[PDB]
């Protein structure tokens, strides 16, 4: 699913940092970022 | 920052229990992911 919401610069640079090391994509960081929350 | 990205199922529902039952909102459910994912 397509989804927008609120995460500024703190947060848009922490996909950065955490998908690239990962891997990961914007997406495919964030998804990841719900499964391992807490 | 508005942003959009592509997550599928158990994930971008997740973000119900996890956003919901945590008084958190959408942005602040995924913000906060990207704070605490490991």
């Amino acid at each position: 699913r397509w989804l927008c919401i609120w995460l500024s610069d703190q947060t848009l640079e922490d996909l950065e940092k955490m998908a690239r090391r990962e891997g990961l994509s914007k997406s495919e960081m964030i998804n990841v970022a719900l499964q391992h929350y807490k």
